[PDB]
């Protein structure tokens, strides 16, 4: 699709089988959902934003369907104000930027 | 034109007669810009993201030219660690996101 930016750009995404809604950001390099439950292993990481540093959970090689497009790849759960897809997942599902 | 994400999408922009480097970011409400010292009044701001928040300085009708194209809209100025134009004044260039 198309989106427009007068609002936010949420869509729907699945992940771990559970539906959730996340924010498309391409001023994120990385995805980082709010704290949840994710099968399979992981690893304590850092990531800063424009406030400081948090501690996130890094799943890797995680399936996720994002408005109907599939991605597998990174995602980190941790205290985000947002669930946002960040551009480690938006190239994956095609997304570009136009003006 | 068209931008893919497998960088930040950094774009030169114009502002308060200077050239910087912004990111063209969907998930920012608001445009956010490192600390200069613009003319004129102002009113003080918190703005929140991963990390917590970072006061800022609240510019209105700032004039800001972003690949070309010309905006006008609020700024706010602030110890960001990145330079972002939020959606406030990318629907004003017409920027969409496609997938
Ligand atoms: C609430 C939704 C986002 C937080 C997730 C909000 N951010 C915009 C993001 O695009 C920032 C924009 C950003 C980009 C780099 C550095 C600081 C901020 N990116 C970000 O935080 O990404 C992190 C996850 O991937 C990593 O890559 C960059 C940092 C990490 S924000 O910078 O904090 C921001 C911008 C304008 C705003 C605002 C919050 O409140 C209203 O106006």
């Amino acid at each position: 699709p198309q989106i427009t930016l007068w609002k936010r750009p949420l869509v729907t995404i699945k992940i771990g089988g559970q539906l959730k809604e996340a924010l498309l950001d391409t001023g994120a390099d990385d995805t980082v959902l709010e704290e949840m439950n994710l099968p399979g292993r992981w690893k304590p990481k850092m990531i800063g934003g424009i406030g400081g540093f948090i501690k996130v959970r890094q799943y890797d090689q995680i399936l996720i369907e994002i408005c109907g497009h599939k991605a597998i790849g990174t995602v980190l759960v941790g205290p985000t104000p947002v669930n946002v897809i960040g551009r480690n997942l938006l190239t994956q599902i095609g997304c570009t930027l136009n003006f």
